[PDB]
């Protein structure tokens, strides 16, 4: 059961998949699972929707694991999913949020490459799909979206870590999303979990000119990194993607926000370099717990 599910350890992509329909079965009336897709080797693309009815509610929607070797933020997706079960009902303000929204938790963005991760190669961060014409393999799935894409801060190389592909959307990883997220039409925040760096970020990447929303997503992340801080004294910076880490393009939050979702914020988790990708299971609890007060407090300022 997920009660009998070890938290602080990290797991497969088997055993992620196993604990979501442990928590379906365990939770019928407040999470159920959905395929979005399938990754390109063909493996299922689920999303957890946490939901206590209404029909269409202004939704919130968490990826993470776009990049497969940022382990903790699988770890830190199934914390959160446990913990979503936990709270409703228990805690005021979860409960309030839970009550007026719906939560779409997708744990595993990039199944290839996190079985890729497991199998071959423990710092793969592409998805897996062929690229024509090339010895390599997978393309940055946070460089695929349609916003900036092909514009400085993404490479046309296909063997580089941060190939975008050959079009916007043309990773099936990507394409889900999109169409769930554009079909859905409800999205009032779109959270993209990454690590390391401890950052809290809004847009853009692709583009200095800043966000209209600007004041307002920087009071949410000074808020949020403030909360996050709190439990452990991790200490976060934030800032808009380009100003804090340099042009990226193609990023997931550029596109959200630009579809209009403004709520949309990337974290990069533990630790600032030490562990890198690499983080200690021993750290998997700590950091989910903290990132969840972050990432409570913005959903708080979506409500
Ligand atoms: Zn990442």
């Amino acid at each position: 059961s997920t009660n009998t599910f070890n938290y602080a350890t990290y797991h497969t992509l088997d055993e992620i998949y196993d604990f979501m329909d442990l928590l379906v079965a365990e939770h019928p009336q407040l999470v159920s699972k959905l395929q979005i897709g399938r990754s390109y080797e063909g493996r299922p693309i689920y999303v957890l929707k946490f939901s206590t009815g209404g029909s269409n509610r202004p939704a919130i929607w968490i990826d993470l694991g776009i990049h497969s070797r940022e382990w903790i933020t699988q770890a830190t997706g199934v914390w959160f999913a446990k913990k979503f079960t936990e709270d409703y009902g228990q805690d005021p303000s979860f409960t309030a949020i839970l009550d007026s929204m719906d939560i779409f938790l997708e744990i595993v963005t990039n199944p290839d490459g996190f079985a890729f991760t497991h199998s071959q190669n423990r710092l793969w961060r592409k998805t897996r799909s062929v690229t024509s014409s090339s010895l390599c393999v997978g393309v940055d799935a946070n460089r695929n979206w349609d916003a900036g894409f092909g514009k400085a801060g993404a490479s046309s190389s296909p063997c580089s870590e941060t190939y975008h592909g050959k079009y916007a959307n043309s990773e099936v990883e990507v394409k889900s999303i999109v169409d769930f997220v554009k079909d859905h039409g409800n999205f009032k925040a779109f959270l993209s979990i990454h690590s390391y760096s401890q950052l809290l970020l809004y847009p853009y990447g692709y583009t200095t000119q800043s966000i209209p929303d600007k004041t307002e997503l920087n009071q949410v992340a000074k808020s949020a990194v403030a909360a996050l801080k709190s439990l452990y004294g991790t200490s976060y910076k934030y800032g808009s993607i380009i100003t804090t880490i340099y042009q990226a393009s193609g990023g997931s939050i550029d596109w959200s926000y630009n579809q209009g979702i403004k709520y949309s914020f990337t974290f990069e988790l533990r630790d600032t370099g030490r562990y890198g990708f690499l983080l200690p299971a021993s750290q998997i609890i700590p950091t989910a717990q903290e990132t969840w007060l972050g990432v409570l407090t913005i959903m708080e300022h979506t409500v």
